[PDB]
């Protein structure tokens, strides 16, 4: 999908996310807010990684001791990475 698709897909789940601009030529940046309580996750795409692959990899190992009260978000987080690979 396109960076814009991320906004549209995130909008459906009512999540706050943002994308860069000229970063498209090289690598775009995706910022996902895990919790409005100030809890947020930072991820980016590199020629060796992508937001979906990098972001998914960060949570690929599954919910960490980070915060159980935020585990539900992480379970849902995988949906975003699933959306990217959506043709």
């Amino acid at each position: 999908m396109n960076i814009n698709d991320l906004i549209r897909e995130i909008k459906n789940k009512d999540y706050t996310v943002k994308l860069s601009g000229t970063d498209s030529n090289s690598i775009t940046q995706l910022i996902i807010r895990v919790n409005n309580d100030g809890n947020e996750y930072v991820i980016s795409e590199s020629e060796n990684e992508s937001i979906v692959e990098k972001f998914i990899s960060a949570f690929k190992n599954g919910w960490n001791q980070e915060y159980e009260d935020e585990e539900e978000f992480y379970n849902d987080m995988q949906t975003i990475t699933l959306k990217s690979e959506l043709n």
